[PDB]
């Protein structure tokens, strides 16, 4: 009566579900959000097909590390694992987030990493990844978003979507925001002429920044 | 006094017509729906000229197999044929939406079919044709509709919009979402640089995926 | 007392004012719509630089034949004789609404015409043409804005926005929205590839079509 | 009891924040505000890091005309001295607004300036120059955006964003507004082809009757 996730974790990924929505970063559709408890080594994850507006803190699955589901009745995200994969090799990320946004898809698709220019990228790393493609909510996905993702707080999932996480959904949710801003501006900088990106010694200033 | 049909048809049909316009898919002009019953035979279709946000129960007009009309005094939506027969020569779909959206009806006027840029559009096929050109209201575009949406639950209709198809009005809205958002990724795409289709093969596999 | 515009005629324009913000056609700024009262001969346009949400009853301007105010204390929109010109010379046209949109204004920008690769453009003409530049307020806009809309219902105003005039101010309205819709279209697809511009001949058909 | 910024200003700045994030101009991160009170020779300007839409009255904080904070226990936005030296070197600005936009920050990242393709540019000059690189929050940055903005009421942030000022809040942000504006009609104009610049006689006129 204290050993699983709380309430109010519940409670965060419903409203950040609707927030993406509210602020029509996506849709609804593939998107998913988890949080891990490393404390509990628990993660609770939104359902599998469950429209972001209609999710009930019942809906929401909590999961040991080895995907054993030990709480909720709904069949979890088709993506758990690639979240769960994140929580079991990685212990900087504690929240991470799922969607399909448009121009990081775009970029996802062309399989084209995005580059810095734009500074905010920064919230990120010195540029974003793209993962080797893989069929949905498989092993080769999550372990191509695990890779891809190493050194940085998001990754672009080829023909697909994004992935971020960071230490809680606050934060998760800022960094899609902030990663789809940077690719918007990319892609339509890149219809005009050459963006300019700012060199890798300046985006090492930039991550210093950040911390504070 | 239950030969009709049915009240919560009708209900449904004004709600998804709503939905299209307050989630911006579209303005409102030149887009209908329709449902039907396969039991009874009669379609369901939305009024001609009516505003999405002005049409009542008693707009809707109900149709017999042969275009006749039974029920409701409004003229049926300009497009009642293209909608009719679709539900005479196929019997895997029973709610249709017809919708002038934003890129897809780009890729429409350039007439290009939308290929599996992104894997979502499985929701309709592995790629979406693009129909025959035909002035809006006749018979030609219903069956250069019909013809270019064979084995498909979407085609493009040539300097004009989208026709989708689905089991219910969830499923044919979600599509039309689904295929703007695919059409609209891909165009985007290809200002960047060359969009990556995933292969036949590929695509295959996702229509099993997705039938689950 | 009953020899001026009416309550309601006033209440349509603040009504059309907001509804350019409300759907995000404008946001405001060099925008201006009136109505004429043919048989009173009275043009009622909106005030000059008074935000759409700010104009009251009492600001509408009301105006004969040759410009002189007859009613209200504000200063006429800049453009009054840009819309006092098309009443004068035409009789078709009992409302009209000026806009800085998005796209038809970069159409007006490039000096590009819009062509009919989408047939709605049919509620105005076979193509929208674009008038020669002119400082906004001046009588060589209004003139040049009179000559190049000249057997249609909008005209593009170079370096500037979109002029356009129906029987009433909901149709007036429709007309933006739907040029706006057709001009997006068209560059977006120009992006792509050759967007197909429908011949004459099927425009002259859509003419006859949309007149029922 | 009387010697500090008056609550209507710190008023005034929240309300704007917010009407930036209520118009989408932008979502909130790394844009402020700010007015000079030039009897009193004291900047208020937005606290650090705190979402519009939770700033109170209390996070206002003010300062004297070398940095120095009078009022206020949150810190002041890492720009306050991109705003500060702007009311130190001129004295027609009262009110400042940073921002990252969409299509002004795409003109920023390519370090590319905004000319007279749409003459409402004019409310801020002939053109709209891009300041020369520096890290956000630094003093170069300030020296940068002071030096590039001369004679003008806008500058572009090299791969950051927007800075305006006006005499006052409302018609800093109306700069804002209309540059932006601007910044995506001149992009979209050079994806279709070559946007047609008004030349500097025309926009010297332009000028004049802005004043008026
Ligand atoms: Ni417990
Ligand atoms: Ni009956
Ligand atoms: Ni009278
Ligand atoms: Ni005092
Ligand atoms: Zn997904
Ligand atoms: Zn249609
Ligand atoms: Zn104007
Ligand atoms: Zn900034």
């Amino acid at each position: 009566g204290s050993h699983m996730a709380s309430s109010d974790v519940k409670q965060e990924l419903i409203k950040y579900g609707k927030k993406l929505v509210e602020t029509d970063l996506t849709k609804g559709t593939g998107g998913n959000l988890s949080v891990f408890d490393r404390e509990k080594q628990l993660m609770a994850i939104t359902p599998s097909g469950i429209d972001f507006f209609e999710i009930k803190e019942s809906d929401i699955v909590v999961m040991d590390i080895n995907g054993n589901v030990v709480e909720g009745e709904r069949l979890p995200s088709s993506e758990w694992y690639m979240h769960l994969i994140q929580y079991q090799t990685r212990d900087d990320i504690d929240a991470i987030i799922h969607a399909h946004t448009t121009y990081a898809t775009v970029l996802a698709c062309l399989r084209e990493p995005l580059p810095a220019s734009h500074y905010m990228i920064a919230v990120a790393g010195k540029d974003v990844r793209v993962a080797e493609y893989a069929t949905y909510g498989t092993k080769e996905l999550a372990v191509n978003a695990a890779k891809a993702m190493e050194g940085r707080r998001a990754v672009l999932l080829a023909n697909h979507g994004i992935l971020a996480g960071a230490q809680n959904l606050l934060n998760a949710f800022n960094i899609v925001e902030e990663v789809e801003y940077c690719a918007k501006i990319y892609c339509l900088a890149k219809n005009f002429g050459e963006p300019v990106v700012l060199p890798d010694e300046e985006m090492e200033l930039m991550a210093e920044k950040f911390k504070f």
